[PDB]
């Protein structure tokens, strides 16, 4: 069932007695000390001016957009605007105000600080509560502001498609363009039609919004102008010649391999725009050394473009500190890897190791609210440094900012069509995300941002950067769209404001089926059903799902993991070759490089048992990341609970030992990686060593790879996750599999005989030898299977792995011996 819909359940019932209690509450604030000083914060905001000329535009048209400048109060103003006018007019009792969040954390973080702006509470039926998935503080049912995740709203279409409790929706930061966010927009505009009552507000930083009211027809839009200081800008050649910047000789030796052999993509048009930066550079160096020293020009020319140098930041943070005057530092990085380098960068200097220093990290899966005093002010001499992702671009805003460093790098998914290659990295930030930034440090007086791109660089960025739409693989969206019963997937796609490329739509279908989400009339299957409760890509979802389903689920999680972030290994150069044996080593004879980080992290854990020199020594002597190995952890437990939410494991621990029972059966945890990697499969050529592919013919192993040099295989069939073309195309993480675990988990099953064999054929281009009994026998258990999967969506509970006679005990088990062999 669901467990998220209690606001939306409720029944919109004004009552003229709470319309009075409501009114004599709202006077009684008035008098309320706490309540008085909050509002002389609200009064110094430009949306407070404002505040009536809005609800009048609100109040006379259905559908409106809010512009403006960031931090002017769109997120926490609007919508006590919209209670508070109904409160003073006497019909409080009708308000329910649903506003819409890109983030878990926004959602609770607003919340919280719309409540303390009331003088009250958050949740406990006071006027401002929250609910995102799992987890609520709900407000009263009526007159009420609810913070929520576009999650949650697509969750509450499948109750009720026309949100009749809800008579206000407010769709924050649609600036931003997650997926989300752009169907509920078309969700959301077709609903107009039938709910005539309904009022929604459309929030956005002010580039561009005007996009938005002609998406909507042309709707009444309203500019909130705020006043940005002027900001000096900075590249890196004035930022190095400013500091005198010089790289660290014996820290930067035994630098890291990556490109090729780390497994990054480089697309079609990034390298068109490459080739005009290198055809452009010897010109932009002879002029530099017109303006600028010859050390300034001899450090840049040596700058490498792939990395954000963390130590300048660390230099040109201490620069501002000791040369410039009074304000906070606001410091942009790509992810958490870097934030907490940087951090530990600082604190590893006595210097900011001082109390005259309040050094914040910053980023969405950040614990708890914002209430981590990144707002808080610091006293005279003590100095604020932020250090953040782009949520402190447009969904955070510190007041105090004065000085604002731009890495220069965001991190972006893409997703290549022709060759089929979906990667996340780091790339240049836009011109309007540059723009962006800069503003966050003329918020109070004049400031300073320093960019750490050079000046080529900076005149070859992009002017905008796409919406997520246009550059991320579209499974997950693609199952919602059915779960919703908004109709053919291709169609309502092209419906969006920015609709995706055809082959994109395709190609993501293509993976659904391959993957059992859809049948071949594009349809939902048991299996689809539950990947779309899954808040990840449906190839993990699968992998995760039957890692809880056959009881294997610590090392699974760890694979997951991996593939949906990166492995833990690192190459330094020169020193390739003894990591590549210290790497097969941890492989031990299992021929597959995903049971290798299995190896490695579960090595890690019980070395981080035995102490720090013992942990150290260990990511030392094998080449591991411990970074990237927390992360990793990390989001094991997200998927745990995950699976804990769509109701496959009765705990959020991935170590719970119920869920374990198999997890130290190699078989079992190979079945499980074949579940989510299928279609990409592979036949080993037997005696180079080159394997089949049904795509590209014969190709070979990336020398990453613990199966490079390998000729012992005791199967014929490798798996497969990333797949790369330079010269030819080379497979980077493969792991051998039984034609077994093909057959139950792979395509469709067909039956050859002649007089000589008896064959099945998986997909038609899977050829096995084995008896017609097992091919029938698959056949039957994947029906079982499918209906233990479709009971388990009217109300599903976990596997009990310790009854004996349990029917799902049963198929499983059936399940488990057949892929056994
Ligand atoms: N948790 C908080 N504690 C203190 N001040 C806050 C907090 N959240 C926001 N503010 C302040 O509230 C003001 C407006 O913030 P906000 O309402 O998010 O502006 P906005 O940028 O126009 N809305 P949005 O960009 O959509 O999130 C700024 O001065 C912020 O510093």
């Amino acid at each position: 069932i669901d467990r998220d819909t209690e606001y939306l359940l409720q029944e919109n019932e004004p009552n003229l007695s709470l319309d009075q209690h409501l009114l004599e509450d709202l006077q009684r604030k008035k008098t309320d000390p706490r309540y008085i000083e909050m509002q002389r914060f609200r009064k110094k905001l430009p949306s407070y001016g404002m505040q009536k000329e809005l609800v009048n535009l609100i109040n006379n048209h259905q559908v409106t957009v809010i512009s403006g400048e960031t931090g002017c109060g769109k997120t926490t103003q609007v919508t006590q605007f919209i209670l508070d006018n109904y409160i003073e007019r006497g019909k409080g009792s009708a308000c329910r105000i649903v506003c819409t969040q890109p983030r878990r954390i926004s959602a609770i973080s607003v919340a919280e600080r719309v409540a303390t702006e009331r003088a009250e509470s958050c949740g406990n039926g006071n006027s401002t509560g929250y609910q995102i998935r799992l987890q609520s503080r709900l407000p009263r049912k009526q007159g009420s502001i609810l913070y929520c995740t576009t999650g949650i709203i697509l969750q509450w279409l499948q109750s009720d498609s026309r949100l009749s409790s809800v008579s206000h929706i407010v769709l924050d930061e649609i600036h931003e363009r997650n997926l989300q966010s752009d169907v509920l927009m078309t969700v959301i505009k077709d609903l107009l039609h039938f709910r005539s009552d309904l009022k929604v507000i459309l929030m956005s930083a002010t580039l561009n919004a005007e996009k938005f009211s002609e998406y909507f027809g042309n709707c009444p839009m309203i500019h909130i102008p705020g006043f940005t200081f002027p900001v000096v800008e900075y590249l890196l050649e004035d930022i190095i010649e400013k500091i005198r910047y010089v790289p660290d000789q014996k820290e930067h030796r035994s630098q890291f391999k990556r490109g090729f052999m780390q497994g990054h993509v480089n697309r079609q048009e990034k390298e068109e725009k490459e080739a005009i930066y290198k055809e452009r550079w010897p010109a932009y160096i002879k002029e530099l050394r017109t303006r600028y020293s010859a050390s300034t020009v001899d450090v840049l020319q040596m700058m490498d473009d792939d990395k954000v140098d963390l130590n300048l930041i660390a230099a040109l943070i201490r620069y501002i500190v000791l040369e410039e005057e009074d304000g906070a530092i606001l410091v942009f990085l790509p992810g958490w890897d870097n934030i907490s380098t940087l951090h530990d960068l600082l604190m590893s200097q006595v210097m900011f190791k001082s109390d005259k220093f309040l050094i914040i990290p910053l980023h969405s899966l950040m614990p708890t609210v914002n209430q981590t005093q990144v707002f808080k002010k610091t006293p005279p001499g003590v100095r604020k440094i932020v250090i953040a992702t782009n949520i402190a671009e447009t969904s955070i805003t510190i007041d105090d900012v004065v000085y604002v460093i731009d890495g220069g790098k965001i991190k972006e998914t893409h997703f290549d069509t022709q060759n089929n290659i979906s990667t996340m990295s780091a790339e240049w930030v836009s011109k309007a995300n540059a723009k962006q930034r800069k503003g966050r440090a003329g918020r109070v007086q004049p400031g300073h941002c320093y960019h750490l791109y050079n000046g080529l660089r900076a005149s070859l960025l992009d002017d905008y950067q796409l919406p997520e739409i246009l550059r991320t693989p579209l499974e997950e969206l693609c199952l919602q769209i059915k779960i919703l019963r908004l109709g053919g997937i291709a169609y309502f796609l092209s419906r969006l404001m920015d609709p995706p490329s055809n082959e994109a739509v395709v190609l993501s279908i293509k993976h659904l089926m391959e993957l059992s989400a859809l049948d071949k009339q594009e349809e939902l299957t048991p299996l689809g059903v539950h990947l779309a409760r899954l808040p990840v890509e449906p190839h993990i979802g699968k992998m995760i799902l039957f890692g809880a389903l056959f009881c294997c689920l610590d090392p699974v999680l760890t694979i997951a993991a991996s593939l949906s972030f990166k492995d833990p290994f690192v190459i330094p150069l020169g020193k390739e070759k003894i990591a590549d044996a210290r790497r097969k080593e941890l492989a031990k004879e299992t021929r597959s490089d995903h049971l290798t980080v299995v190896n490695a992290f579960e090595g890690w854990e019980e070395a981080k048992r035995r102490g720090f020199r013992y942990e150290k020594d260990y990511c030392w002597e094998y080449f591991l990341s411990s970074n990237t190995l927390q992360m990793l952890h990390n989001m094991k437990g997200q998927f745990a609970e995950h699976l804990l939410g769509a109701g496959f494991v009765s705990s959020r621990s991935p170590k719970d030992p119920k869920a374990n029972i198999n997890s130290d059966n190699e078989k079992i945890i190979k079945a499980v990686i074949c579940a989510g990697l299928y279609p990409k499969v592979a036949k080993i050529r037997l005696n180079m060593v080159k394997v089949h592919t049904k795509s590209d013919g014969l190709v070979s192993i990336h020398p990453k790879s613990v199966n490079v040099e390998q000729t012992d295989f005791h199967y014929n069939w490798l798996i497969y996750h990333l797949k790369m073309r330079t010269s030819s195309i080379y497979l980077y993480d493969c792991t051998e599999v039984s034609p077994y675990c093909l057959l139950f988990f792979g395509g469709d099953i067909s039956i050859q005989k002649d007089k000589d064999q008896e064959i099945i054929a998986v997909d038609e281009w899977i050829v096995f030898q084995s008896p017609e009994r097992i091919a029938h026998l698959v056949k039957g258990l994947r029906k079982e299977l499918d209906s233990l999967l479709q009971e388990k969506i009217e109300s599903p509970h976990p596997v009990d792995w310790d009854d004996t006679k349990s029917r799902d005990c049963a198929v499983l088990s059936a399940i488990l011996d057949l892929i056994k062999t």
